[PDB]
């Protein structure tokens, strides 16, 4: 579910993410389109490309098994599908996390108009 | 060019494309995720593939060659890159003023938000 997505963000970067990503770049929130601008909007580039890979289950909207261990994301539950989404939140909560030392907050509501119209293939 | 593409509309739907179609569905204006809403959306669907293919140009910031015979969109110019461009926008309006009977004021400010999460295949 998009809100434990949020969770996982929030605590790995510091960040609200409703404010710092759900609108940066071309590929954070929204759908998407275009040439990634920089490494944090490629984190989402690849969780749109990771979600896609996704059939069965609702990744935004169907609640997954989760809970912290040092730090780290642990996902659970006896459901592959669900587990699937969740390891796909955990990796782009981890990538946001690894790639905050570029984060450009010109970036953080960047124009959708202004994305490239070659998007950019999985 | 997008400017192009607006006058086109308003002419063959008599709607103020900007109010009307920028955001209307999950793939009218900017990129576009999930499965068309309907008719309407589905053009739009249509153009953004179209424009996706274009090689060699840019279909959202370039202008074409177009005119006006007896009241038809005529695509003219010795680029084919740009007349392509010129081709995908006639036909997404044209397929606006086809489906205004299916045009729906529910969807003309859908939040993308609340688009499905598994994106249809061009
Ligand atoms: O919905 P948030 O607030 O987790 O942010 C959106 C993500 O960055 C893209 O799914
Ligand atoms: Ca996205
Ligand atoms: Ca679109």
């Amino acid at each position: 579910h998009l809100l434990q997505f949020r969770k996982m963000i929030k605590k790995m970067t510091g960040k609200e993410p409703v404010v710092s990503y759900a609108f940066y770049g071309c590929y954070c929130g929204s759908g998407g389109r275009g040439k990634p601008k920089d490494a944090t909007d490629r984190c989402c580039f690849v969780h749109d490309c990771c979600y896609e890979k996704v059939t069965g289950c609702d990744p935004k909207w169907d609640d997954y098994t989760y809970s912290w261990k040092d730090g780290d994301i642990v996902c659970g539950g006896d459901d592959p599908c669900k587990k699937e989404v969740c390891e796909c939140d955990k990796a782009a909560a981890i990538c946001f996390r690894d790639n905050l030392k570029t984060y450009k907050k010109r970036y953080m509501a960047y124009p959708d108009i202004l994305c490239s119209s070659k998007s950019e293939k999985c």
